[PDB]
């Protein structure tokens, strides 16, 4: 806040500014896909 | 003091000069005027 005040009237104690924190957490987005071992050796398409 | 001493009569004691201590204290005498930084930022005279 910004006070007006006058000529010769005294000065109250303005509210300082306020700090805002914003946590931004991390977390994993993991893909686990099981794929056999029978697709990857099986097909030709290396499909790792 | 001073006796007017004589020839049969014995020399009694004179009294010393006494000395006086002048006290002169100190005193602080103040002035405390509360200008307005408005009445110093606006007279075309120098009012400090």
């Amino acid at each position: 806040t910004v006070n007006h005040g006058e000529e010769g009237k005294t000065r109250e104690q303005t509210s300082t500014p306020q700090i805002n924190e914003v946590s931004i957490k991390l977390y994993p987005v993991y893909a686990y896909p099981r794929t056999t071992q029978e697709i990857v050796d099986f097909s030709d398409v290396d499909i790792l």
